[PDB]
Parts: structure tokens; sequence; C-alpha cells
């Protein structure tokens, strides 16, 4: 159930935080408490054939999933309102900007520091996967920071518009997501599961370390072909300062066969995320991110 | 190659006619002639990773295809300008609005009259397929009229944003288009050809006669499933006045196997389009379009 009231009776609506093509997000403040939040206005789809808005069934799904999740690295749902046109989700305010845009301003970044941000993401996704929840839209712009003005920023995974609970012995197939970041089973219209998220993590890791994107072609047709042929390389132009541990981590994620891809638990336990001896920790410490190419590709 | 000049040096730019995600159209008039056209501004994509704009390569392809086609049922290109941000296609002015919107305002409509509009579409597609051009975006909003105010409106296929030349021995695969109208090979990411256009015609015919949509589900996920298993029917609620010839036409278009689907020439020869005896033509004349459900689903 959604509250059948005028949201603006209870919240002062403020400046825009961004706007997808299916939602508009704005700062707000609950009048009764004075606490700040984000108000995510979702336009309800008015007809079955319509390409505008979202069908209330999928909004309900997003809400149902948000309600199950409480974790430091996952956006927190506060409330839901509804009128004739929109459903409005009141969500924890995540104002710190994107992770990538924080990194783009660093003057130095080691793999050690890099892995510490990546672990925050793995913690969030581990939590969802344990609850059998697939995010299905992991990509830099859904990786945000609470506050970009503290020494080590806190990551929050946002936007559960495509998230889905995965049911055993129940097949889920659909096509969606940003081509650059989708797993081969999405392009190939094959059974989807928690594995797609793991693929995305590899692609995001690849970009964070190097500035390059593994499968991105000159056109979408090219991107999809690269994905499905699992066609990519570790160009020395961009990867010459990247550790073998890093590449091994990536290599084990960018795999077509869903059952051979590292799970979230295995990713957390990979030596590049969780060194098992001093030697590995030193190597990681001595490997640097390609800030120069990273900054360049992301501006 | 595109004229590297300021479009408005040569045209008076008028009112906005329409706009999509990747183009905006304004009415215009060439100064030297006084003749009117439509100026289609297409924003150039500025980076490979960017999701905004169209890459020049695909704009070139669209232009390249339009320059090859002169046929009374196909929009006719006049010129192309280019500036810093945009490529501007100067195109024949098609002002009569959408075919569907005109049908929806109709009092009565027989299958004989319906096949008359469908034939116009088949003529345009036949011309295209002869030249090995696949349109790849056959759907209602891309089927316009020159003048809705004459007894028998003149149909014009528009929007070659997705059109592609099909090369023998060259595999083309991609994912695109409107879910309601895409063939199974698009959804399954299989080799694409001229056959996809024939599927689309099937769907459009289904809708035109009945007002209902063969594969339309409650969500995209469902639409994609229906398409792939070719799951549809002729609900008597809507098809009770529709001839067996019409349904046979649709049946032979909505087939999964690309090799068994009717080609464009076979469509053109189908008895529902091209009756061989007085008996068939009577039946057509006596079967009525479901204007009532049609108006409802589209207006
Ligand atoms: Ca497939």
């Amino acid at each position: 159930t959604f509250k059948q009231q005028k949201v603006e009776d209870f919240y002062d609506i403020g400046e825009e935080l961004g706007s997808g093509q299916f939602a508009i997000v704005k700062k707000c403040r609950e009048k009764s408490t004075g606490l700040e939040y984000a108000a995510k206005f979702i336009k309800k789809r008015q007809s079955r054939a319509s390409r505008r808005g979202v069908c209330r069934e999928e909004i309900e799904r997003e809400v149902s999933i948000l309600r199950q999740v409480l974790h430091p690295n996952i956006i927190t749902l506060h409330d839901v309102y509804e009128n004739r046109t929109d459903v409005v989700l009141i969500l924890e305010l995540v104002s710190g900007g994107e992770l990538f845009d924080f990194l783009a301003q660093k003057e130095s970044l080691s793999e050690e520091e890099a892995t510490s941000f990546i672990k925050q993401i793995l913690d969030g996704v581990n939590y969802l996967h344990t609850k059998k929840i697939a995010h299905f839209d992991l990509k830099p712009e859904n990786i945000m920071l609470l506050d970009k003005n503290i020494p080590i920023p806190h990551i929050k995974l946002i936007d559960f518009g495509l998230a889905h609970e995965i049911e055993d012995g129940v097949e889920f197939k659909n096509i969606f997501g940003t081509p650059e970041f989708v797993a081969p089973e999405i392009v190939n219209y094959e059974p989807l599961g928690l594995e797609a998220d793991m693929w995305s993590i590899g692609v995001i890791t690849y970009i964070l370390l190097s500035g390059a994107s593994p499968f991105l072609g000159d056109t979408k047709q090219e991107t999809l072909a690269n994905i499905t042929a699992v066609s990519y390389d570790f160009d020395e132009e961009f990867f010459s300062q990247t550790s073998e541990l890093a590449k091994d981590f990536i290599r084990k994620l960018l795999v077509k066969e869903t059952r051979k891809r590292l799970t979230i638990q295995e990713a957390l336990r990979h030596p590049w995320i969780t060194p098992v001896d001093t030697q590995q920790a030193m190597v990681r410490r001595e490997s640097v991110v390609n800030l120069e190419n990273f900054k360049k590709q992301y501006v």
C-alpha cells in the first residue's frame, strides 16, 4: 500500500538532484521533523502500449525490494506517497555525487585505496545477494557517495528500478540495462540470476583501474558483439602498472558461463580484495591506478 | 559528405513540428525557392560512452540509405547540412499526421479499404527490399500521410534511423526497436534480415483490423516472452467480423522461422491483398474493421 496523500502537505520540496527518463528526484525535508530526504517522483504508465512512465506493478516491485534492505552501503527507503499521476518514494538523501567523479579529482590512487572502495560495493551487493536480490543495474552512476567532503567517502548503491528477487526453479528472462555494463546472458536473452551483477562488477573494476572500457565499441552493435564474444584485452598502454592480482580478479568476473563466474562470496575472498599474506599486500600497495586515463575518459 | 554551412543561411526556420529522443523537427522554407520542407536536427554524439546523441557513422548510414530511395510511399531526402553539434536532414514535408490517427476518426471501414492502405505500405517496403534495404522500425508512428483531407490519404513511410542494408554473406545482429513490434530474431539476438520487416507488418495489420495487439503483455518482460514463443490468438471478442483471408495473412506473417515467413512479394500476392476471383473480393468487402476497439486502444 502507498499513502494516498499530497506529498507536499508533509514535505517541503527543494532543488533537483537529477532526473532519469522515468523518474525525477528532488531534495526535500519532512515538515514534522526537519530531516532531509530525496523525493523520487515516478510517473505512472497510463496505458499498456505506452512507452511513457512506469507500470505500477514494477514500481510496487521496486518498493517491495527497498523495504527489505537495511545496510550501510544501500540506499534506505523512508516512505511512499501516491497521487493520480505519480508514485513518490521518499528515500535517504545521498548528496555526495558519484564515486567516479570523486576519484577523477584525486592526484594519486593506489590499488590498495582502490580495493577499499570496491569492497564497499561488494559489501552492499553481498548483502543483496544473500537476500536473493539481484540489482541488475550496477554501473558508475548508481554508485554514489553520502558525503564527498570526508577523507574516505561512504558508498551507497542507488536506483533499484531494475532490481529483482531471484526465485529457485523459476526462470527470469528480460532485456534491459546500459549496453556497456550488461552481462552476456542479458544480450543473449538467457536465464538471469545473481551472476549478472558479478559481471558488472568486473566491468566497473576494469574502468576504475584503467580508464578504458573492456567491451565498449564504436556503436551499440559493436558493444553487444564484444560482450557476447567476451572480447577484451589488458592493453599495456593502460594496464602497465596494474597488478596480476587485479587482472586475475577481473578475468574471473568477465566470464560467459554463469556457473564459472566468481560469486559475491568468492569475490570478497579473492586475494586482491582480501590479501592472505604480507607479500600480496605490498604488491597491491605498489600498484597505481591509471588516474590520467581515468580522468580523461570520464570528463 | 554533408554541406558545412549554416542551415539558416539558406532556410527560414519555423515552428517545431515534433521531437524524439535523438532528433527535433522544425518546419522550414528554402529562401531561393520558397519551397517548404522539414528540417530534422540530429544531435551528434560526443563520446563513445555517451548515451546522448547519435554517432556520425549511423547518421551517415541513414543519409546514405535515404539518398538511394525515390518512391511515392517513402519519405524523400532533399539536402543535408552540418554544424558543430548537429547534422540537419532537409526532408520532404509530410504533414497529414499518422495513418492510425486518421483511421481512428473514421465512421466505417471495410477490409477492402484497410487492405488499400496496407497495400501502400507493402509497395513502399517492396521497393526497399528490392534494393536490399531493411527499414527495421515499422510501427504506427512511422506511417504517416501527406494530406489527411483527401478522400484516400497518401501513405509515407518515415524515419530511417534504424534502416540497414542487408549484405549477402555478412551477418548483421543487433538489439533495437519497439518491443511491441519487434520480430523474434531481434529479441533472441539472431541473424537479422529483410524478414523482420514482414513480422512488423503482421503486427500492424493485426492492430489495424482489431484494435488489439498480438504480443502485448502487461510488462516488457511479458511482451518479449510472448514474441519468442509466438503466443497469440484471435479473440472472438475482437475478431468476430474479420475474414479468414485476413487471419491467414496475419498467420503467415507471425511465424518464428525466418525462412517460412512470407517475403514481401508473397505478401503482395496474398489473396487478401490481391484477390484472384470475385468471390474473395466480396468477402473482403463484407468484413468490417473493429473501429470501436481500435478507437479505444489508440485514442
Ligand atoms: Ca539468444
